[PDB]
């Protein structure tokens, strides 16, 4: 009905190469003359149970870094760490390098994953950036160094690189400084991600599209107020609503006539309530990873 | 939990260009000196109604059609319509032109499409030609001219152009030969579209995806034939599955151990029982939209 929409991949496939070490390959950025992955492809399946990366670079040299853009080999002339990205100096500086910010983006934000496999892009999706940090995606075997990225009117702002995969299916990342999202740590261990929460402004901004589009049966006469709705939240498990995500919701309340508060009496009903078998927008259950830009975008 | 991928987009973007006559702006397709965009970029709001697009193409000249991409404004040097698509001849040759072919693709087959406003591209998403011929997507004022497509390995399948928005809010188009998908015309007129169905052989591959990634909850100790099975799915509006779409589901068959025979028993139950409140793969409907070919490419 309303479509997850990705950005447009051109401007980040010409920047996708394949870095090998070893046994191990996965995805790098090639920005103008640096590629950047995830430093634990300097890491065997054993030394991903504890490893020590400072010592385990030490023990690495330029030529046990075989880098491949699709078929031009990328000489490596030096290696760096970022706290949990690898820096592959190379020869050559990428032509297909764009306009590009590295951006720490917030809980709740989405962006657009190009999924590679050794090098080459395979797809783009629409993600979001859960409350606990973590990305439900598809990250298969070879997935590991895809990036995730916004793009503002020329810029591709990079927010997102694929590091592991948790033992609980989702993934976890840093940004393109190394700086995990989450308590999350490039180790093969046991670690748990926080109680996952639904991002309530994502869900409003979600209903004002189904508004937009004519879907208008969870419209109710009741009220409240930002304080009793967020007592109803709490209990199922919703992010807390703060009044700069009733202001963020300002133009779409201004575009349909409903006020945000409305709204939200609308949201606390179907959340105690239920759907009673039916539908909004195609989907049976109440989506959180559209963000209130995201549906000022397509509903322009 | 699995995600719907499009693929990249690249190779299309450097392909579209904006053409504008008179107060109308679409979308057109730049190969090599050719730029194709939907006919009835000519008509007026009033000239819709009931356009006589042979007596209105000769009313117009070259001069007529300004084609922009990105900056350079593109020269036609003349004008041909196959039979619901404009060819304007153009003087530059794209520098961008990839490989590419033209093909027609069958109801229930998936593609994607870089949906594009003026253009330049806006976004990208993976569609589903449905059984009654219609796109659900996501097209506003401007969108006229996007195109879907399929790449295969170095190759872009371009497979749709949209063209007209149908009153019940459902889009139709054409091929890029301009023969249009389904019984629609250009024409803004009530125009209905056939009993829409889900296409069968799509929900047995997205269930085969479920399995594949540990949602295993639909599994039953029941089984049923194919003639048995069709009895069942007619009722509730599916499209008849046939041997070719058991021989189809092969491969996935083979990796999850699970006869086809035996899913879509599965699947006979759902239909009949329903979910009684659960999800699979996050969903609470069953999803339509995942060829065989789709699933495998995802879960390799």
């Amino acid at each position: 009905g309303f479509r997850k929409m990705a950005f447009p991949s051109g401007k980040v496939e010409g920047c996708m190469v394949q870095v090998t070490c070893g046994t191990t390959t996965l995805n790098g950025l090639w920005l103008d003359d640096v590629v950047y992955c995830p430093r634990h492809v300097i890491c065997t399946s054993e030394d991903m149970l504890n490893p020590n990366y400072e010592d385990l670079l030490i023990r690495k040299s330029n030529h046990n870094f075989l880098v491949q853009a699709g078929n031009v080999q990328l000489r490596v002339i030096g290696h760096s760490m970022q706290n949990c990205v690898l820096k592959l100096k190379v020869d050559t500086a990428n032509p297909k390098t764009p306009k590009y910010k590295f951006v720490r983006i917030q809980p709740g934000q989405t962006f657009s994953v190009l999924a590679c496999y050794n090098g080459s892009p395979s797809g783009v999706y629409q993600c979001a950036m859960r409350p606990n940090f973590t990305i439900k995606g598809s990250f298969l075997n070879g997935s590991c160094g895809s990036v995730g990225f916004n793009i503002d009117y020329d810029c591709v702002s990079f927010c997102y690189m694929h590091h592991m995969e948790l033992p609980t299916g989702v993934h976890a990342g840093t940004d393109l400084e190394g700086n995990f999202y989450g308590p999350f740590v490039d180790r093969q261990t046991a670690q748990a991600a926080g109680t996952d929460t639904t991002i309530t402004v994502n869900v409003l901004a979600w209903l004002y599209a189904a508004v937009i589009n004519g879907d208008r049966w969870f419209l109710n006469r009741f009220t409240t107020t930002l304080n009793d709705f967020n007592l109803v939240a709490m209990k199922y498990n919703y992010e807390p609503l703060t009044q700069d995500h009733v202001d963020i919701l300002g133009p779409l309340s201004a575009q349909t006539g409903i006020a945000v508060l409305d709204m939200c009496a609308s949201l606390k009903e179907l959340l105690q309530n239920g759907m009673n078998g039916r539908t909004i927008l195609g989907s049976a259950l109440l989506e959180d990873e559209f963000t209130p830009f995201d549906v000022v975008r397509q509903c322009s």
